[PDB]
Protein backbone atom coordinates (compact mmCIF):
# COMPACT_ATOMS: atom_id res chain seq x y z
CA UNK A 1 0.00 0.00 0.00
CA UNK A 2 1.93 3.22 1.01
CA UNK A 3 4.87 2.65 -0.78
CA UNK A 4 7.89 5.64 -1.25
CA UNK A 5 6.91 8.94 -0.34
CA UNK A 6 9.05 12.06 0.09
CA UNK A 7 8.11 15.42 1.34
CA UNK A 8 7.87 18.65 3.05
CA UNK A 9 5.47 19.61 5.92
CA UNK A 10 4.49 21.58 9.19
CA UNK A 11 4.44 19.46 12.37
CA UNK A 12 2.90 19.39 16.27
CA UNK A 13 1.71 17.18 18.14
CA UNK A 14 1.55 15.48 21.85
CA UNK A 15 5.34 14.72 21.92
CA UNK A 16 5.62 18.20 21.58
CA UNK A 17 3.23 18.64 23.99
CA UNK A 18 0.38 20.03 21.61
CA UNK A 19 -2.45 18.51 19.83
CA UNK A 20 -1.51 17.62 16.17
CA UNK A 21 -1.84 20.08 13.44
CA UNK A 22 -0.03 19.45 10.35
CA UNK A 23 -0.05 20.60 6.64
CA UNK A 24 1.43 18.16 4.40
CA UNK A 25 2.71 18.61 0.92
CA UNK A 26 4.11 14.79 -0.35
CA UNK A 27 4.90 12.84 -3.51
CA UNK A 28 3.97 9.21 -3.97
CA UNK A 29 6.75 7.45 -5.50
CA UNK A 30 4.36 5.43 -7.54
CA UNK A 31 3.09 8.52 -9.73
CA UNK A 32 5.34 11.79 -9.66
CA UNK A 33 2.98 13.21 -12.06
CA UNK A 34 1.00 13.96 -8.89
CA UNK A 35 0.95 15.63 -6.24
CA UNK A 36 -1.14 15.20 -2.69
CA UNK A 37 -1.86 17.80 -0.02
CA UNK A 38 -3.60 17.50 2.99
CA UNK A 39 -3.81 18.73 6.66
CA UNK A 40 -4.46 17.69 10.13
CA UNK A 41 -6.60 19.77 12.69
CA UNK A 42 -6.41 17.84 16.29
CA UNK A 43 -5.50 14.88 14.78
CA UNK A 44 -8.59 15.25 12.27
CA UNK A 45 -7.87 14.38 8.41
CA UNK A 46 -9.52 13.52 5.54
CA UNK A 47 -8.61 16.21 3.46
CA UNK A 48 -6.84 14.87 1.09
CA UNK A 49 -6.32 16.71 -2.72
CA UNK A 50 -4.52 15.21 -4.91
CA UNK A 51 -3.13 17.28 -7.79
CA UNK A 52 -2.52 16.25 -11.13
CA UNK A 53 0.94 18.30 -12.02
CA UNK A 54 1.47 18.21 -15.87
CA UNK A 55 5.03 17.38 -15.50
CA UNK A 56 6.70 14.50 -14.06
CA UNK A 57 8.18 15.91 -10.56
CA UNK A 58 11.21 13.79 -10.40
CA UNK A 59 12.56 15.18 -13.61
CA UNK A 60 13.42 18.31 -12.38
CA UNK A 61 13.50 21.41 -9.35
CA UNK A 62 9.79 23.18 -9.08
CA UNK A 63 8.84 25.38 -6.27
CA UNK A 64 5.74 23.75 -4.15
CA UNK A 65 4.30 26.44 -1.72
CA UNK A 66 1.47 26.51 1.52
CA UNK A 67 0.38 30.09 2.37
CA UNK A 68 -0.77 28.97 6.03
CA UNK A 69 -3.43 31.95 7.66
CA UNK A 70 -6.33 32.03 9.67
CA UNK A 71 -8.89 31.25 7.65
CA UNK A 72 -6.89 29.09 4.89
CA UNK A 73 -4.15 27.28 3.29
CA UNK A 74 -3.52 27.63 0.00
CA UNK A 75 -1.34 25.34 -2.12
CA UNK A 76 0.36 26.60 -4.90
CA UNK A 77 2.94 25.22 -7.85
CA UNK A 78 5.38 27.42 -9.29
CA UNK A 79 3.38 30.42 -8.07
CA UNK A 80 0.03 29.28 -9.35
CA UNK A 81 -2.57 28.46 -7.24
CA UNK A 82 -3.99 24.86 -7.12
CA UNK A 83 -5.62 24.20 -4.10
CA UNK A 84 -7.51 25.96 -1.13
CA UNK A 85 -8.89 24.68 2.07
CA UNK A 86 -11.16 26.82 4.13
CA UNK A 87 -12.47 24.45 6.47
CA UNK A 88 -11.15 23.33 10.35
CA UNK A 89 -7.79 25.12 9.26
CA UNK A 90 -5.10 24.38 12.04
CA UNK A 91 -3.20 27.46 14.23
CA UNK A 92 -0.92 25.57 16.47
CA UNK A 93 2.54 26.85 15.56
CA UNK A 94 4.87 23.54 14.01
CA UNK A 95 8.30 22.89 12.80
CA UNK A 96 9.24 22.38 9.32
CA UNK A 97 9.86 18.81 8.19
CA UNK A 98 11.14 17.21 5.46
CA UNK A 99 11.55 12.94 5.22
CA UNK A 100 11.40 10.53 2.09
CA UNK A 101 10.49 7.13 3.51
CA UNK A 102 8.62 3.98 2.76
CA UNK A 103 5.42 2.49 4.15
CA UNK A 104 4.26 -1.05 4.51
CA UNK A 105 4.60 -3.01 -2.03
CA UNK A 106 5.25 -2.77 -5.51
CA UNK A 107 7.86 -0.24 -5.90
CA UNK A 108 10.71 -2.78 -4.61
CA UNK A 109 10.32 -4.56 -7.90
CA UNK A 110 12.35 -1.55 -9.31
CA UNK A 111 14.24 -0.62 -6.05
CA UNK A 112 17.89 -1.61 -6.58
CA UNK A 113 20.08 0.51 -4.00
CA UNK A 114 23.26 0.97 -6.24
CA UNK A 115 21.05 3.87 -7.38
CA UNK A 116 19.46 4.51 -3.99
CA UNK A 117 16.28 6.43 -3.89
CA UNK A 118 17.09 10.16 -2.98
CA UNK A 119 14.44 13.18 -2.31
CA UNK A 120 16.64 16.36 -3.20
CA UNK A 121 16.05 20.10 -1.27
CA UNK A 122 17.80 23.20 -3.14
CA UNK A 123 15.85 25.88 -0.41
CA UNK A 124 13.05 26.55 1.71
CA UNK A 125 11.91 30.15 2.37
CA UNK A 126 9.56 30.86 4.77
CA UNK A 127 8.07 34.77 5.20
CA UNK A 128 6.03 35.26 8.67
CA UNK A 129 2.70 37.11 9.22
CA UNK A 130 5.17 37.92 12.08
CA UNK A 131 7.88 40.92 11.44
CA UNK A 132 11.25 39.37 11.36
CA UNK A 133 10.06 36.21 11.89
CA UNK A 134 10.90 35.20 7.94
CA UNK A 135 13.66 32.74 7.37
CA UNK A 136 15.99 31.68 4.13
CA UNK A 137 18.02 28.49 4.33
CA UNK A 138 19.59 27.42 1.03
CA UNK A 139 21.02 24.30 2.06
CA UNK A 140 24.75 24.40 2.06
CA UNK A 141 26.01 22.85 4.68
CA UNK A 142 23.58 21.17 8.17
CA UNK A 143 23.31 24.26 10.75
CA UNK A 144 22.98 22.85 13.83
CA UNK A 145 21.22 26.52 15.00
CA UNK A 146 18.11 25.58 13.22
CA UNK A 147 17.77 22.32 12.22
CA UNK A 148 18.22 18.59 13.50
CA UNK A 149 18.60 15.07 11.61
CA UNK A 150 16.38 12.27 12.81
CA UNK A 151 18.30 9.09 14.32
CA UNK A 152 18.59 5.39 15.94
CA UNK A 153 14.78 5.14 16.04
CA UNK A 154 11.94 4.40 14.09
CA UNK A 155 8.12 6.44 13.65
CA UNK A 156 6.53 2.83 13.90
CA UNK A 157 2.98 2.28 12.22
CA UNK A 158 2.93 3.16 8.90
CA UNK A 159 6.96 4.15 8.44
CA UNK A 160 8.59 0.71 7.60
CA UNK A 161 12.14 2.19 8.24
CA UNK A 162 14.46 3.60 10.75
CA UNK A 163 15.80 7.33 10.93
CA UNK A 164 19.39 7.26 10.56
CA UNK A 165 21.20 10.87 10.14
CA UNK A 166 23.93 9.20 8.05
CA UNK A 167 21.20 9.59 5.64
CA UNK A 168 20.86 13.00 5.41
CA UNK A 169 23.73 14.40 3.05
CA UNK A 170 24.61 18.18 1.46
CA UNK A 171 25.79 18.17 -1.84
CA UNK A 172 28.69 20.07 -3.06
CA UNK A 173 26.32 22.52 -4.78
CA UNK A 174 24.05 23.17 -2.08
CA UNK A 175 21.30 20.65 -1.95
CA UNK A 176 20.33 18.67 0.76
CA UNK A 177 20.14 15.16 0.00
CA UNK A 178 17.88 12.41 1.70
CA UNK A 179 17.99 8.70 0.98
CA UNK A 180 16.23 5.34 1.73
CA UNK A 181 19.06 2.23 1.77
CA UNK A 182 18.80 -1.16 2.16
CA UNK A 183 22.00 -2.88 2.42
CA UNK A 184 20.50 -6.43 4.09
CA UNK A 185 17.74 -8.50 6.22
CA UNK A 186 14.86 -6.31 4.12
CA UNK A 187 15.70 -3.45 6.64
CA UNK A 188 15.33 -0.36 5.53
CA UNK A 189 17.36 3.49 6.59
CA UNK A 190 15.31 6.45 5.85
CA UNK A 191 16.10 10.18 6.82
CA UNK A 192 14.33 13.08 8.10
CA UNK A 193 15.04 17.14 8.43
CA UNK A 194 13.76 18.95 10.78
CA UNK A 195 13.76 22.67 12.20
CA UNK A 196 14.32 23.18 15.63
CA UNK A 197 12.28 26.50 16.30
CA UNK A 198 8.33 26.63 15.73
CA UNK A 199 6.70 28.58 13.45
CA UNK A 200 2.97 29.70 12.84
CA UNK A 201 1.26 31.54 10.17
CA UNK A 202 2.76 32.73 6.72
CA UNK A 203 4.07 31.40 3.28
CA UNK A 204 6.33 28.69 3.52
CA UNK A 205 7.95 27.84 -0.06
CA UNK A 206 10.24 25.15 -0.96
CA UNK A 207 12.35 24.06 -4.21
CA UNK A 208 12.52 20.45 -4.38
CA UNK A 209 12.54 17.25 -6.22
CA UNK A 210 11.26 13.93 -4.78
CA UNK A 211 12.43 10.59 -5.24
CA UNK A 212 11.04 8.03 -7.40
CA1 LIG B 1 20.66 25.43 -2.36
Amino acid sequence: NTGIVSSFFTYTGPAHGTQWDEIDIEFLGKDTTKVQFNYYTNGVGGHEKVISLGFDASKGFHTYAFDWQPGYIKWYVDGVLKHTATANIPSTPGKIMMNLWNGTDDWLGSYNGANPLYAEYDWVKYTSNQTGGSFFEPFNSYNSGTWEKADGYSNGGVFNCTWRANNVNFTNDGKLKLGLTSSAYNKFDCAEYRSTNIYGYGLYEVSMKPAK
